[PDB]
């Protein structure tokens, strides 16, 4: 199956954001990043990956396509604005092993915010 | 100025959904709630909103529109979909007074979990 | 099945537009007509509709929904923005009866423009 | 200014469609062709492209993001769908030069029906 997610300078959601901010997808699932609005892009948050996953970092106003080979979770951030909490994050898969590393994954604040927000949807 | 929600039997977010599940709107907007699927319907929890607010149930598989003119926090629930945690939270204006009202108002357990992730969003 | 038909002050395909502009339903089916921005409503081009069909005006901001239990092609207008060529098509099913009456229904020039454009999609 | 299309098995629009299928752009602007469904690609049609336009033609179930620098009509296929007349149209800038050009060009009986109603939108 394939997923969307948007990035956007203004949402329901608030200021700098993912819409929608938590994605559950199966292994193999593919992931779509696309901008609503220019600048923006989806890095990796390499403490929130599963093993074997390596890190990514789109170019800015660029779509962006994501397999999720590997079951876990990864988190996601757009890079000029991770500082004003703008993350994402994905399920992939039931249980996932790496649920405390990304419980206390260090982020700045209003990321951690809205993460702990994004977790709660783990299932 | 409007807003949309929409009612599911699945989305990113789990089953029996509404998204977005976290409105931000100002006094004297409308919201709509849409019947995306049927079986749906909005209730007001009427713990979780404003004083002087109107209780409301609208009819499922019929689309409803909600006038916020008293600024607060408004709580929706799916009448069938209540015990499934279908809920909402509509925040009308800054700094809402009803935030520990939303916060301990008693709800089935899945409701309280979708709720508290909702409440993350508050501004 | 259910379908969503956007009001919106500016997309893609313009100002003052329906998007999608056209949909294909089958009988039965469900459209919910629901504001982007604030504005704009959804009414029956009366020359548009199927026999037996009665005409609609939604309330100014308000989602409708719409069930399409007969046949043949409805033509849409927002009341305000007709001569700005604000319509929208939906075809019910295959070989629509009113095909002609949609071709020839006199309405302003942008609207037949557009009315010109989702005729196209008449399958 | 970023602009989203999505490549589809099936939309509103029909099988194997860009949805939109009309852009409406200016110079510099990014237009991401996003994967929504499998099997899809991007490529130039290459009598609907301005001067000194570089053809492109993206890798099958691939996001691609189009740069568009030079002012005129782009016409785009889906190389496997082409036939199936999934086509899309983007217009950059005001009073498109090559409007003949894209009225004219031969391609398959469904894509030029779908070509003809995405000129209806020329601007
Ligand atoms: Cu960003
Ligand atoms: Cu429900
Ligand atoms: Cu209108
Ligand atoms: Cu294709």
């Amino acid at each position: 199956a394939t997923h969307e997610v948007h990035m956007l300078n203004k949402g329901e959601s608030g200021a700098m954001v993912f819409e929608p901010a938590f994605v559950r997808a199966e292994p193999g699932d593919v992931i779509n990043f696309v901008p609503t609005d220019k600048s923006h892009n989806v890095e990796a948050i390499k403490e929130i990956l599963p093993e074997g996953v390596e890190s990514f970092k789109s170019k800015i106003n660029e779509s962006y396509t994501l397999t999720v080979t590997e079951p876990g979770l990864y988190g996601v951030k757009c890079t000029p604005h991770f500082g004003m909490g703008m993350v994402g994050l994905v399920q992939v898969g039931d249980a996932p092993e790496n649920l405390d590393a990304a419980k206390t994954a260090k982020m700045p604040k209003k990321a951690r915010e809205r993460m702990d927000a994004e977790l709660a949807q783990v299932n």
